[PDB]
């Protein structure tokens, strides 16, 4: 197919495969035609809603084979990451709900246990599928159940350390489970997995349904750790995607620069000025936007695969020799290198900059990818310099400030673009520990840590509030907070991070320790997992738009 | 091979001539076997004097000599994994006559440490970091045009961690010029197929105690290019027969030549056996810490429900998550400092899904001579900001058992944190019964000052409270917090004091701060806890005093605040 349908294709057989037992009723002769229907409805429905695209086109036949040959949902099927799982959803009672994909109150971006009994594990972060399936298998065995346990994992996901840990452990307990390797990013692998204790079969053609069905059949009942190697084509069945798998990894349905592009430009600009700079990403070159950097400074660019943990200790090692590494990494994925950041960087006070993207609410990918916690989990770590730029110009300057600082520094910023203010093309740092009064008013002061500043300024128009662009969580601008506490009736902290442990709480700690008893209102993300929606809707829910902030401030003021 | 530890200093005229590697490299190969025996004698003596790690260093006496003999250290970079085997390395790097200060306040640290010496390229303690660190130094040196060598020594156990696999793959990708030495002491003297497949030139296994083979092999490999993997085989406790015979007992020892209560970890382990006796669903998981966390008895009684995942904290937690999906009841036994490494798995695979998994967090707080690399300083801070977590802090043995029962019965993610060591030895109710969630326990009614204690500083706080006539609350829960008790005390007292063995920043005391601020309660608030720096190693009692967490420290802080 060469152009995505705009009208609901006719799929009479797929309308008979609404669920795995219904599908299993059909005969193998129909499976190939079913795959044409499925592929077609998928291209259609993702045209309607936008979403992940090329990877699910790659697993159409594999997903049909899997539900054909296995007794789902009693047989446990774990999809790694989940971006490839739209065919799975279409085949598990959610075909007609696909119109809701990634809309508020609609189907989630990934498999989700609460969404369907056919989803055994909520995924999004990669590489968790083997560990989870092994755990389900260890339990089924003790329970004397006879269910099967299958993980479909891609070749990128397999570069992650936890996947190695799971494969080793599965061998240790001689677990009866199947790992299917959906190899698409394409010489001689079998002996490796055999050395790890896994029975290796393959590689087989992942769009050759009769061979998939038969091979799956023989392996369904084999015992112990089984490893099937399947090969697929990303975007299979859609030429524009087969030829551009990067750009068709996700499609939007039929302003200023992105913060990540501001970072990428700062990265090239500093590299041109300082040969010490090294750029590190764990398999997120496009998203963190190291693209130009990687083309212009190839010998100083490191893609460590999906190995967040090694990315960080690697950088500690580089800094030991006087190089200046910059680890580009999303807030949600830095969760996975927390120990390397604490033990290998911060404990040694090594000179490493973390450029933390996707900080705050990330929109439709939902809570598995939210950057809700990095202020809280980093600021309790001694030695960290922790920064929250408010716009594009501030991101450029605080990156420069952290880079030049001799020690560990973190700069957090959101997905998407900003208020599109002017960016100074100089590369100069700003004073560490100092906020910027953006607005002198009275009565109530808004202490903003990050990109809600523009909403705070709108609120302060009507309330004539003081507004501060705090810039630093740690070290906090203690002298400004102390003056503001002595001259206002209310301090209001604002952040796109958990309130619990977050930046407002550092203000709170500082007020308590000096016995300053001024009222404090902490605005931030609440203590729950925010359901997927447009970014603007998640922020409105969390009260971090101008109307939410104004309502909270006015209420607190009316109560004292 | 010896059988007794020397009580006075051995005669080591050749080791006395090898006070640094440069001096060592001026000796001849024919001297090295005698140096090896003198080093071993010295090692036995000085660890007998100070206490410290023992058997693993015995295992690397010959390898350490060979390494500093063949490599141009400190210019050539040597990274020791974990570092508990690195006493022979310190003895040879200008520190021999300092080993009397080992693991003492202001003495040598437990592990290699960059600030301690130019011969330590990387601070270690946690495991499996050496290959990543050495690869980064190899990459940097090459971009700088330096011709220096990069060497990582890693034990067979550390190679079970995922980050070691991630580093072995990436080193292959960049075709790095480095040497990984696998110090394998679970084998005795096929075997390299794994490393060969990951792009590494594999050599061995060789005899890690044959200095002539070690020196010649190392010399050949020093000069080869690309990712080089040398497989060496050593014996636990080599050359000291009691440690060869009992390498668990001789992993570490006390200085040569009072009853107390049971260790918190042993209370935990008893709880685990008792609850497994009653609930066939309970499964116990440890990431290679059976002795430390103390699943020994449980492993023997319930072996089909005991899982040691090796040094694989990350997989430990996701494996629990998958177990909980089939209705089983995993308990992850994991140190606070090591749980740092599975944080993404706890957040994304457990909390986000609200799966019923219990975390028994040992080594909460300061851990003593092992130092800041192992400190359990942050787990209240990094867990309480996570939606869905039930976060508990028992004050003594009976409270620890009660709060393990409470977190288990809870259907959802729950955490119970307790320190190394033993407690104040209060009686322990043999029942298995919970307590109510989110409710503290008033231990003393006084006036003016209320001490809100999260954890095991309660006995010291009681001493202060008796001196001041203060109120004392055993809070039990950081999340959900006993908001009603806190509200009441904030109205009836002039000062609230929180005490916890965790970073003040983001800590349980800050949860009290947040609550007061959100309700507009304006009572003065003094937060006592761990300060914003890495506390240098010392006895636990000395580290607590430094931080203000003994009764003297608490009282001085409180009195000082009351004087304004
Ligand atoms: C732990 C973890 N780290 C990073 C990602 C993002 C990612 C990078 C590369 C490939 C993929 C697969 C499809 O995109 C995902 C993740 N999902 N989980
Ligand atoms: C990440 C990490 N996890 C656990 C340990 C504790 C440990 C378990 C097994 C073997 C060893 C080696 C010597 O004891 C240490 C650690 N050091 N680092
Ligand atoms: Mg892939
Ligand atoms: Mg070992
Ligand atoms: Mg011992
Ligand atoms: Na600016
Ligand atoms: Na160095």
């Amino acid at each position: 197919l060469h152009e995505i349908p705009r009208e609901r294709p006719a799929t009479p057989l797929l309308d008979r495969a609404s669920s795995p037992a219904e599908l299993r009723r059909l005969g193998e002769a129909d499976l190939e035609t079913l795959a044409d229907e499925l592929r077609q409805y998928l291209l259609y429905t993702v045209g309607q809603t936008g979403g992940h695209f090329g990877a699910g086109l790659g697993v159409v036949e594999l997903t049909i084979a899997l539900h054909y040959v296995f007794d789902t949902p009693d047989d446990r099927l774990v999809w790694d990451v989940g971006h490839q799982a739209y065919p799975h959803k279409i085949l598990t009672e959610r075909r007609e709900l696909m119109g809701t994909l990634r809309q508020k109150n609609g189907l989630a971006a990934f498999p989700r246990r609460a969404e369907s009994e056919y989803d055994t594990f909520g995924v999004g972060h990669s590489s968790t599928s083997i560990s989870a399936a092994l755990g389900m298998a260890i339990a089924a065995r003790l329970q004397g159940k006879e269910r099967k346990s299958v993980a479909v994992i891609g070749d990128g996901a397999l570069t992650a350390g936890m996947a190695f840990e799971a494969l080793n452990h599965a061998s240790e307990v001689d677990a009866d489970m199947l790992v299917i390797l959906n190899d698409n990013d394409m010489g001689g692998p079998g002996t490796l997995f055999e050395e790890l204790g896994w029975n290796y079969i393959g590689p087989i053609d992942g769009h050759d349904l009769p061979t998939l069905v038969a091979t799956l059949r023989n392996m369904r009942d084999m015992k112990g750790p089984q490893f099937l190697h399947v090969v697929t084509k990303k975007g299979k069945g859609f030429a524009p995607a087969e030829l551009d798998p990067i750009g068709y990894h996700a499609i939007t349905k039929l302003g200023g620069p992105k913060y990540s592009s501001v970072f990428g430009q700062w990265l090239c600009d500093m590299a041109a000025q300082d040969a010490r700079l090294l750029g590190i990403t764990p398999a997120m070159k496009e998203g963190s936007d190291l693209v130009a950097f990687s083309e212009r400074y190839p010998e100083r660019y490191f893609d460590v695969a999906i190995a967040e943990q090694h990315a960080v200790t690697l950088a500690a090692g580089m800094a030991c020799e006087g190089m200046k590494p910059v680890v580009a990494i999303y807030s949600t994925f830095l969760q996975r290198a927390y120990d390397q950041l604490i033990h290998d960087v911060a404990v040694q006070h090594l000179d490493v900059l973390f450029a933390i993207d996707r900080a705050g609410l990330v929109g439709e990918d939902g809570p598995t990818h939210a950057g809700s916690f990095d202020i809280s989990y980093l600021r309790c770590i001694p030695g960290m310099l922790v920064m929250t730029p408010s716009d594009e110009d501030e991101l450029r300057k605080l990156l420069t400030t952290g880079y030049l600082f001799d020690g560990p520094a973190a700069v957090r910023y959101p997905r998407g673009s900003g208020p599109n203010h002017p960016i100074d093309p100089d590369l100069q740092p700003v004073e560490i520990g100092k906020g910027v009064v953006r607005r002198r008013g009275g009565r109530v002061a808004l202490l903003v840590f990050g990109v809600q500043l523009a909403e705070a300024m709108k609120v302060a128009e009507s309330l004539d509030a003081t507004v501060v662009d705090m810039r630093f969580v740690k070290p906090l601008d203690e002298a400004l907070v102390r003056e503001l506490a002595g001259s206002h009736e209310l301090l209001v902290t604002i952040e796109e991070n958990a309130v619990m442990g977050g930046a407002g709480s550092a203000v709170g700690e500082f007020l308590a320790s000096e016995g300053l008893e001024v009222p404090l209102l902490q605005l931030g993300l609440p203590d729950y997992y925010v359901e997927h929606a447009k970014p603007s809707e998640m922020l409105a829910e969390c009260g971090l738009d101008a109307a939410g902030i104004e309502k909270a401030v006015r209420q607190r003021l009316d109560r004292q």
